[PDB]
């Protein structure tokens, strides 16, 4: 449980044991082909085998030679990086920083110094997360910026239950801080004679005569057989029990919630690929729009509470694109009608057969479905009114009634005064009785326009922008001089204030 036999002591003979958390960070050191390997995956697995994956956590950096790819398998591994994945590690960085940074928020809340505090007095448990990099020298030397990384985890984890575990070739050139933090030292055969004397520490002989100078020896260190992580004869004998051993663990942690992976944006994303795999709320009056830039993770727009929505920017591709996204969105829903009035370039032509969908082009159809959408929502109006005033419970939502504009400036076109108006009424009237209103167009349309529709739609408070905060005066949003170019399926989802970057997915 907390004492883990790791090798035989060489003097009966007893197991030489590390003590969990208190024998600290394990720094794993020794030539080429002397078990550094073995001992990290003899560390990882006896770990695991004893706590959870809720509870224990593994990120497994593997830069030797693929020694650690069967960990791979293990329900308590995280992630498992590669010298390749460079992306994966730069957000890994990201990852740890605001999971130490909240990890220190949540001990300062509760008066807390050490990890096994606060898990004892807090209900909600904190998982360790133990740091295995196989390969130190490859890091040294080609990943300056993960190595400064790595003397924090030692440094300020141990303490917020973030251990680290690394194997090193060379030891000299490793810096003091980190390797004073690696409180634990498995230091295998070395061929160089030079290795071996910067590994034997602080002695006797390092006592100056000054009263008061002296050496504290905590405990003598002792010769040792570290065991294999599998029992075997060869090579191959061990590696197979070693993957029969994970299987258990995989059957014996089955209901126990496995580690999330670090989450990453792919390079292209489709719908199709964003509702299947992505998207997996499915909730009613929710319609999804893209992925968040950082979290990685669904973001949506609630319909019963911020019911209209503006699609703002230059790019007609980009535009016309995000307009198809709400559609499929909404078509996953069980609206009462759709009403798309498509902009001079019939671009959504391919909807207009769809059902629950009236293609809209002449003025004449327009009013047409106006009155179909009214007549449905005055009969909710009635249903609303009837509730309040004999004291019942209002109906808290309705299929949606939504009316799609893929283009501004055509939907002034082909309406006057009068119409312009009826619009404008009804979205004062009906926005709490399902009624929806997504419009699509440039900046400079909404601010121009001081007609009675357009009025009302530059009050609408959430909105997709598909270009630059900075070229915008409709939505007052924080920015900078280097802001980022809008390249496609990218843009920004603003909503009560706030806003956030989004990938926003390509319909085919
Ligand atoms: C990943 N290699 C192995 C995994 C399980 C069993 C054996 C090996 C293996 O390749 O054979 C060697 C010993 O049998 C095996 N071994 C370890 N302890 C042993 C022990 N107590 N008895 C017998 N063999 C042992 O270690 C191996 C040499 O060191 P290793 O490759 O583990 O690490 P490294 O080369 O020092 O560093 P890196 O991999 O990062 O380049």
């Amino acid at each position: 449980a907390n004492a883990f036999p790791i090798g035989l002591k060489d003097e009966s003979q007893s197991d030489y044991f590390y003590q969990w958390l208190e024998d600290g960070n394990i720094g794993i050191f020794g030539s080429a082909g002397y078990g550094k390997s073995t001992t990290m995956m003899t560390l990882l697995l006896s770990f695991a085998g004893a706590y959870n994956p809720a509870q224990l956590h593994y990120y497994i950096f593997d830069f030797g030679n693929s020694a650690l790819l069967p960990l791979r398998q293990l329900p308590h591994t995280a992630d498992y990086f590669r010298l390749d994945d460079e992306k994966k590690i730069e957000k890994f960085i990201k990852f740890m920083k605001e999971e130490m940074e909240q990890r220190k928020q949540r001990f300062m809340e509760k008066e807390v110094s050490t990890i096994k505090l606060y898990n004892a007095l807090s209900e909600e448990k904190l998982p360790i997360i133990i740091v295995a990099l196989d390969n130190f020298d490859v890091v040294k030397e080609e990943m300056p910026d993960f190595e400064t990384q790595l003397i924090q985890y030692a440094r300020d984890g141990q303490s917020l239950g973030i251990f680290f575990i690394m194997t090193a070739t060379r030891v000299s050139g490793i810096r003091p801080p980190l390797m004073n933090n690696l409180k634990t030292k498995i230091v295998h055969y070395f061929i160089d004679s030079s290795e071996k004397f910067s590994l034997i520490g602080r002695t006797p002989y390092d006592v100056d005569p000054i009263p008061g100078r002296a050496l504290i020896k905590k405990d003598n260190a002792a010769l040792t057989q570290i065991y294999l992580p599998a029992d075997g004869e060869d090579d191959i004998e061990v590696l197979e029990n070693v993957k029969r051993e994970m299987e258990r663990l995989k059957e014996v942690y089955q209901h126990i919630p496995k580690p999330k992976p670090i989450p990453m944006l792919p390079p292209r994303l489709s719908m199709s690929v964003f509702t299947n795999t992505y998207v997996q709320h499915r909730a009613s009056g929710f319609i999804p729009v893209g992925l968040d830039e950082q979290t990685v993770r669904p973001v949506a727009i609630n319909m019963r509470t911020d019911p209209h929505c503006l699609i703002v920017g230059q790019s007609r591709k980009g535009k016309t694109n995000v307009v198809k996204v709400i559609l499929e969105s909404l078509l996953v829903q069980e609206p009462e009608s759709i009403g798309l009035l498509d902009g001079i370039d019939r671009g959504l032509a391919g909807y207009a057969n769809r059902d629950d969908i009236t293609y809209i082009e002449a003025k004449e159809r327009l009013a047409q479905w106006l009155n179909e959408a009214d007549a449905v929502l005055q009969q909710r109006e009635r249903e609303y009114i009837q509730a309040v005033n004999e004291n019942r419970a209002t109906t808290l939502a309705w299929p949606p009634v939504v009316f799609v504009v893929d283009s501004l400036l055509r939907l002034q076109q082909e309406t006057d005064s009068i119409m312009q108006g009826r619009i404008a009424n009804m979205m004062k009237q009906y926005s709490h009785l399902g009624f929806h209103v997504f419009v699509a167009g440039n900046a400079n349309e909404f601010v121009k326009g001081f007609d009675a529709l357009t009025a009302e739609l530059k009050q609408i408070r959430q909105a997709i922008l598909v270009t630059k905060k900075s070229e915008q005066s409709l939505f007052a949003l924080p920015f900078t001089r280097n802001e980022q170019e809008i390249e496609p399926g990218f843009g920004y989802f603003v909503v009560g204030g706030k806003d956030q970057k989004i990938q926003i997915p390509k319909v085919e």
